[PDB]
């Protein structure tokens, strides 16, 4: 492209150099060797990577023919699970074991609290990632609609005045239930300060202190009349800053400028399904960023933030972290990237370059940043990698022995790079124990899905009979079974203390009232964090870490087994005649703008997540696995005959010019519509739902890849 030859590959140059003169400078690893390295663990370990896709593609052709074969229309589950046992599906579940995992940060082992995710493309959104361990509680306030914008509270051009009291008052009750007063409650309060050691509440008849002492951690300015307080509560902060001469500590009766919360206490550095990579140029981006993110030196002139200084309670001095710490998510087992090809011109493994070289990379956040100081990352010296999409122990095992030997050509002690291992794949959820089992020593933490988890339910039983629509997969007895069995085993294998128990994305990113009010259901169900798709969002989900005790959940629902393996299994087919015309052309509308709406910026801009109108022009950040759903219902829809290929032409063609309109605001936008056939992204959409029954486990990367490496090539006219 040109390449450069190591032994058996031949390395695109922009790959090559970017490596050699920025990656490995500072680590003190031989360039030499570590060239060789990658030559030696891809040479070793891509047959077995090849041979667990193909036994991925063996096992859905068995459970294909299982279906076919069979006309009894309430599925035998007896049967069922006899025969995915039979097959090498669903594996014995090992005996009761302890987790060993160590040298993991306190964030991850005892922090209950939000988790972000942002795409490593975009410097700009990583940089407030990862500043977004404190945001400012007012701002999330009234920013969003958590304070709704009734009538005389509405947001303008300038400050409402009415609107921002609601802002106090909401942030009064919120430390009156979070840190509760000895005596009377925050909204009182006409002033604070530390006399002995102990805060002081200043009430208009009278002071009072903390109900319990314990949980003022200290202040900064002078204590007679400080410039604010620090709070702890559930292991979260919560600072209070003091500025009667702000615009609103002005209005306020103890001169309180805002509430600051402790809020992405982790942020995930994507390099999967919210970035659109397809080549060494783009990857080079995104492993570029990560460097900067780990060398503290990343500047988009927005930078990263340092510790933050405080006095204790007692007069002495400390400082806290002011940044998120961070995790990166590298792509799982499936594609290649022509970012490396061989002496034959085959593609590498993607997954296997990115535990070498976010692995590399990573090495910088274990060092002193030369900008401010201290070193960016893991304190305790691990390197904290998201590994998704695997099917079944065997995959997990395979990751672990990659991170072995990718640990040994960088010269890193064993078990330095742990995984927190996503639960988005039946195979892993049915097995999920003994996946844990696979990484016992590595495991960082297990998570749970809509999008993905749901995409392959239905690819894994595409051949069974028609799915419920959409909307109704999320409330559906084997999700709702496979939330709880995800808690249920982290805690068993004694995830509490030792690693992360996570949940979900909230992606309706402008419905944040809705998302205070339901989102509070993840920590209620023992989750120790969840995802948040902005820091705006990590501030509003951080209120449910201080409305919840995480830790004594936790211990509550100990030994307990609250979904069997055949709640597990049960297979969201729709029921006989279950929707009108009307209804099944709503939902057929719902998924092609679905499908359009994200191809469109993926295949044209190189976007994989942004704010996307809905069908309803309701704002969804969602990434990839929006489409592996969407896309993969349609194809169920149209093998079973619920809707015909006329239906889906006309529903993209309805949809695409619909699309194009939510699209006005940007400058480099290129309409659909109408010349639909002229339009890459438009037959990437189609190409998704007439193929989706073939693609392997309904993985839509390899049409994706495929059409915006088109889209780029035609580009270069
Ligand atoms: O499985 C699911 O529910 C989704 O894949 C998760 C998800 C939704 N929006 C995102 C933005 C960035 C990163 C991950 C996400
Ligand atoms: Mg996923």
């Amino acid at each position: 492209t040109d390449r450069v030859s190591v032994g058996n590959l031949r390395i695109a140059r922009v790959l090559y150099d970017f490596v050699n003169n920025e990656a490995l400078p500072g680590t003190d690893i031989d360039p030499d060797s570590f060239w060789a390295g990658v030559d030696k663990v891809v040479a070793d370990l891509t047959p077995q990577n090849q041979a667990l896709l193909n036994a991925r593609d063996e096992l859905q052709a068995q459970i294909d023919k299982w279906h076919r074969r069979r006309v009894i229309e309430p599925i035998d589950m007896d049967a069922y699970r006899q025969f995915l046992t039979e097959i090498g599906y669903l594996l014995p579940e090992p005996d009761d074991f302890t987790i060993t995992t160590s040298g993991v940060d306190a964030e991850i082992t005892t922090t209950a609290g939000p988790q972000l995710v942002v795409p490593v493309l975009n410097a700009r959104f990583a940089l407030n990632a990862a500043n977004a361990r404190w945001g400012s509680l007012y701002d999330a306030l009234y920013g969003t609609d958590v304070i709704p914008e009734t009538d005389g509270a509405e947001k303008g051009p300038t400050y409402n005045k009415v609107r921002g009291d609601k802002v106090i008052a909401y942030a009064r009750k919120f430390l009156d239930d979070s840190v509760p007063l000895s005596s009377g409650s925050f909204g009182d309060a006409t002033g604070f300060t530390v006399q002995d050691g102990q805060l002081v509440v200043a009430l208009p008849d009278k002071s009072t202190g903390l109900a319990n002492p314990g949980q003022f951690a200290g202040y900064t300015g002078a204590a007679e009349s400080p410039t604010s307080v620090l709070l702890i509560n559930h292991g979260l902060h919560i600072e209070i800053l003091i500025d009667p001469e702000s615009q609103v500590g002005t209005t306020d009766r103890a001169g309180v400028k805002d509430v600051i919360l402790e809020s992405a206490i982790t942020t995930i550095m994507d390099f999967e399904d919210s970035v659109a990579a397809v080549d060494a140029a783009d990857k080079v981006l995104g492993y570029r960023n990560w460097l900067g993110l780990n060398k503290g030196d990343l500047a988009a002139l927005r930078v990263l933030n340092r510790d933050r200084n405080y006095t204790a309670p007692g007069g002495g001095q400390f400082t806290l972290p002011g940044r998120s710490l961070m995790f990166v998510r590298n792509v799982g087992h499936l594609m290649t990237n022509d970012a490396i090809v061989d002496t034959d011109g085959s593609e590498v493994f993607e997954g296997i370059m990115d535990a070498l070289f976010t692995g590399l990379i990573a090495i910088h956040g274990l060092k002193a940043s030369d900008v401010n100081g201290p070193l960016i990352n893991s304190r305790t010296g691990s390197i904290y990698i998201v590994k998704p999409k695997m099917h079944g122990p065997a995959e997990v095992a395979f990751t672990c022995e990659l991170f072995s030997r990718v640990e040994d050509v960088l010269g890193l002690p064993q078990n330095t790079m742990k995984i927190g291992i996503m639960d988005e794949e039946r195979r892993t959820t049915v097995n999920l124990k003994a996946c844990i089992k696979a990484a016992a020593d590595r495991v960082v933490f297990i998570n749970t899905g809509f999008l993905d988890r749901t995409g392959d339910e239905i690819h894994t039983s595409m051949e069974a009979g028609p799915m419920v629509r959409k909307g109704t997969m999320k409330s559906q007895p084997w999700i709702l079974a496979y939330e709880d069995h995800n808690v249920d085993a982290g805690l068993a294998a004694g995830f509490s203390g030792r690693a992360q128990v996570g949940k979900g994305m909230w992606t309706m990113t402008e419905l944040m009232a809705d998302m205070v009010e339901t989102k509070i259901a993840q920590p209620r169900a023992g989750a120790s964090t969840a995802w948040v798709p902005s820091p705006t969002a990590a501030t509003l989900h951080a209120l449910h870490y201080h409305q919840v005790d995480v830790a004594a959940v936790q211990q509550g629902l100990a030994g307990k087994r609250r979904a069997t393996i055949e709640q597990l299994l049960t297979i969201p087919l729709a029921k006989e005649l279950a929707w009108a015309p009307d209804e099944i052309r709503e939902e057929v509308d719902n998924n092609c703008q679905s499908i359009l709406g994200y191809v469109v910026r993926w295949v044209d801009q190189g976007v994989g997540a942004s704010k996307v109108p809905d069908i309803h022009d309701v704002a969804l950040m969602e990434d990839r696995a929006t489409l592996r759903i969407s896309s993969q219902l349609l194809a169920n829809w149209l093998r079973h005959g619920v809707i015909t290929s006329a239906d889906v032409r006309a529903s993209l063609e309805r949809m695409a010019p619909l699309v194009d309109r939510q699209n006005a605001g940007d400058v480099a936008y290129r309409p659909m519509a109408p010349n639909f056939d002229d339009s890459i992204a438009f037959l990437a959409a189609q190409e998704l739902i007439l193929s989706g029954a073939q693609q392997p486990n309904g993985y839509t990367e390899p049409i994706l890849h495929r059409r915006r490496r088109e889209f780029k090539a035609r580009a270069a006219e």
